[PDB]
């Protein structure tokens, strides 16, 4: 059992869990799409930069 | 004569015209003076680009 710590755990707990060798035989699956594209930006009216 | 179609009609018409071998002799003048200046731009409340 690898066991992994929930640091932050409102009450008390472990969740004996299963994860496959695939990356489908999961339980969940995070899929990411797009990751954090970083947008910038100015307000010409106090020209002072946003992100 | 010259026969150009008019493709949309309301009802049906001819217009007998004229054009002269100069571009001042007309009956009307199109007369260009800037061209489709291309504006682009990002609103940074958003992020989202207008053009």
């Amino acid at each position: 059992y690898r066991v992994y710590i929930d640091q932050y755990a409102k009450q008390d707990y472990f969740t004996v869990g299963y994860k496959g060798p695939n990356e489908m035989d999961a339980g969940i699956y995070y899929a990411p799409y797009v990751a954090l594209t970083p947008l910038r930006g100015s307000d010409p009216k106090n020209f002072q930069p946003v992100m």
